Parts: C-alpha cells; sequence; structure tokens
C-alpha cells in the first residue's frame, strides 16, 4: 500500500541530489550514507531541523533516471568510519562536508520520461529532472514524484515512522 508513505511524506521537504556515478549511490544504498559539498550539507541541516522528513531524492548524473530516495535520520557528523566515494576528477576527500546518515524509502529507480508532467516551481517551473545537485523541490512535485516510484516491498516503513 501507500498510506505508510504518504504519512512519511506528509508535510516533509524534499532535495534532488546529484550522483556522478553509480558507484556512489550503491555505497549510499548499502551503507545508509549520504556526503555533499558544504554548501549544501549546511542546507541539508537547517532542513533537517525545520521538517518532519528531509527526502533525499537521488540521480546518477546522464543516466535519465532518479535510483531512488531516502530520508535523513541525523544531521551531518564528522569522524566516523570512511566511505570510499569515488569523487569527481578533481575532488578530494577533504572537500566534502560531513556525513549524513539516511533510511532507505525506495531503492528502485524510476525514468525521467514518467516524471515529464511535474514541474518545481523552485526552479523556475522546469520539469523536476532539472535541477543542481541540492536543489530543493517543492512539497507538492515532491510527494508526487516520490509516488511515482515502483513500490519497494523490502522496506517496511513501521521503523521510520518511530524515529519521527
Ligand atoms: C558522495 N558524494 C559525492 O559524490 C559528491 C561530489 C560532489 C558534490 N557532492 C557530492
Amino acid at each position: 500500500g501507500t498510506s505508510k508513505l504518504k504519512y512519511v511524506l506528509q508535510d516533509a521537504r524534499f532535495f534532488l541530489i546529484k550522483s556522478n556515478n553509480h558507484e556512489n549511490v550503491s555505497l549510499a544504498k548499502a551503507k545508509g550514507v549520504w556526503s555533499t559539498l558544504p554548501v549544501n550539507e549546511k542546507k541539508l541541516n537547517l532542513a533537517f531541523r525545520s521538517a518532519r522528513s528531509v527526502i533525499l531524492i537521488f540521480s546518477v548524473r546522464e543516466s535519465g533516471k532518479f535510483q531512488g530516495f531516502a530520508r535523513l535520520s541525523s544531521e551531518s557528523h564528522h569522524g566516523g568510519s570512511p566511505i570510499h566515494w569515488v569523487l569527481p576528477a578533481g575532488m578530494s576527500a577533504k572537500m566534502l562536508g560531513g556525513v549524513f546518515k539516511i533510511d532507505w524509502i525506495c531503492r528502485r529507480e524510476l525514468p525521467f520520461t514518467k516524471s515529464a508532467h511535474l514541474t518545481n516551481p523552485w526552479n523556475e517551473h522546469k520539469p523536476v529532472k532539472i535541477g543542481r545537485d541540492g536543489q530543493e523541490i517543492e512539497l507538492e512535485c515532491g510527494t508526487q514524484l516520490c509516488l511515482l516510484f515502483p513500490p519497494d516491498e523490502s522496506i517496511d516503513l513501521y521503523q521510520v515512522i518511530h524515529k519521527m
């Protein structure tokens, strides 16, 4: 069903998260973590304190798809177990901010062709697939985008709801 999913997304904030490669999304899916540049780290930390759920919607550049979505479970922190991200050419690990813990809500993909009817008011009402890394997606567009993903029957949102 979709009811617990709608409950998790109620009054959420949503952010488009870009990855240069599939490897980093695979790491994020396996380890429940993400790390971004300080400019976006600061925005996500502010958002985490502001809303009952903050949703990251992931897209690998040039893939033509979203690879899933997850909810922040923490503000960023430093000093944890290192993560061997594959970073863009010319980027060292020290250029990243801290590490956010995330709980995956859907690990299934969604092709951009399926979201062509959704526009993001916070990016000039351009199609929601369009945006820089860290672009916020307004509530209604973000909710509808998440509801387009195929249901992920491997995930139980009971555990997510309790963290809220
Ligand atoms: C795992 N994180 C990354 O790959 C990245 C790279 C540049 C900017 N933001 C995030």
